[PDB]
């Protein structure tokens, strides 16, 4: 293990909305493939459905286009039509309240999923412990 393991309480019985205390986004995954944030509660592709592979081991989904969450070899978020090895997220407890998301692929490197204070993604190699792009919250739907 290159991690902690403290672990959120919560569970995956419903869906829910990843929600970025840094600029207030909620992670969106676009029909097209396309990662950001928005703004926007009403938005069709925000809510989200995550699924546990192992203890402390996630998908995340579209519920509206059954797409899967994944970081790319150079970092970047993308929608993924079908679940491969850069779909799995270690998720984690931080500051004793918020969910994060480390890349299983490239746990080593620290690469979490994160959101800009400007509602664009942040690149793994951009993120690291103690910002505050990497810290969600998952609210209900």
């Amino acid at each position: 293990h290159h991690h902690h393991f403290n672990l959120p309480p919560g569970n995956y019985k419903k869906p829910v909305l990843l929600y970025c205390s840094n600029g207030g986004h909620f992670l969106r995954i676009d029909p097209a493939g396309t990662v950001d944030g928005t703004r926007d509660r009403s938005d069709q592709h925000i809510q989200l459905q995550l699924s546990a592979e192992s203890v402390g081991e996630v998908y995340i989904k579209s519920t509206e286009t059954g797409q899967y969450l994944a970081m790319d070899t150079d970092g970047l978020l993308y929608g993924s039509q079908t679940p491969n090895e850069e779909c799995l997220f270690l998720e984690r407890l931080e500051e004793n309240h918020y969910n994060t998301y480390i890349s299983k692929k490239h746990a080593e490197k620290n690469w979490f999923v994160g959101l800009k204070k400007n509602g664009s993604c942040k690149r793994g190699p951009r993120t690291h412990y103690g910002q505050k792009a990497i810290l969600f919250l998952p609210l209900p739907v």
